[PDB]
């Protein structure tokens, strides 16, 4: 069982030790498309690639790249389309991606400014009355309400194909209280925003895959999908405690390179599914 499992790593301090474990036992895939010099000003960090496997492909037939990975945990039946944060120049390629995919949910663990450096571009509109048109990818997005709450932040938006003029609502889940440095002490509020999104239908398989992103969409991303995966494994199995997060990361990162970039967001990932295990009830 992970919980006492846990407490041997803490008791012990071992965190780093396990972290590297997983480092070294990672996979390594081709990432030749996120590599060619055309594609150099799609890539927020120059060490953060999707590998080509399992790469999002616009279809746009001039430059279908996208620095964006699918997910797929076959076991608990969820897909994840992780991302960078985009970028100024490719904020209409990102809502490309979600119009192409057909996702009804968007996940956002930053804030645009962390650390007095820009994370992220304002991607959506700030004020109903003040829409925005994405003219390289013939899309019109408008803010159609916002409920801010103490944790996080729920937008519903309405995105219209400017090109056959239909429209769909995508629910914007704004997580906006993780700290700049470290994780939060307490998971209870990442659960209570997890639940959340579960609720809203986001990550059902009626819609596309979600999207989910950071500033990289490896580091926080992770801990997200990591989450949701290992609880929903332990609904599905006969014996919960067969559900080994170690092994579920290691999968999880043959889809996309650094899933959960610290020891720190390791032992939070093994808090939040602990805590988590003991709300079902
Ligand atoms: O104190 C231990 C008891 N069992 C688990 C729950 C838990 C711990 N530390 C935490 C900090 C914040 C929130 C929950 C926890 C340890 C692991």
């Amino acid at each position: 069982e992970m919980e006492k499992e846990f407490e041997q790593i803490d008791k012990s301090g071992s965190w780093a030790a396990i972290y590297q474990d997983i480092r070294h036992e990672a996979s390594d895939f081709p990432s030749r498309v996120a590599k060619l010099p055309k594609n150099k000003n799609r890539n927020r960090y120059r060490d953060v690639s999707p590998f080509d496997h399992s790469r999002i492909k616009l279809h746009q037939e001039d430059n279908d790249y996208i620095n964006a990975s699918l997910i797929k945990m076959e076991e608990a039946q969820r897909s994840y389309i992780l991302t960078q944060g985009p970028l100024p120049n490719t904020v209409g390629h990102f809502w490309e991606m979600v119009w192409e995919q057909k996702s009804r949910g968007v996940v956002m663990l930053n804030r645009v400014m962390e650390k007095g450096s820009l994370k992220c571009a304002q991607y959506w509109p700030q004020k109903e009355e003040k829409e925005m048109i994405f003219e390289d990818t013939n899309l019109k997005l408008t803010l159609i309400s916002e409920d801010i709450k103490s944790y996080y932040t729920v937008r519903q938006l309405e995105l219209e194909n400017l090109t056959t003029q239909e429209t769909r609502e995508i629910l914007h889940f704004h997580y906006t209280t993780w700290p700049d440095f470290g994780v939060p002490e307490s998971p209870a509020s990442f659960l209570n925003f997890l639940f959340k999104v579960r609720e809203s239908g986001s990550l059902s398989p009626e819609h596309g895959p979600v999207v989910v992103h950071c500033s990289a969409g490896i580091g926080r991303s992770g801990t997200f999908c990591l989450a949701d995966t290992c609880l929903l494994l332990m609904d599905k199995r006969k014996d919960p405690s067969s559900v080994d997060i170690k092994k579920v990361l290691l999968e999880m990162r043959k889809f996309r390179m650094g899933l959960i970039q610290t020891a720190d967001q390791l032992r939070f990932s093994y808090l939040a599914v602990i805590e988590g295990a003991k709300f079902i009830m």
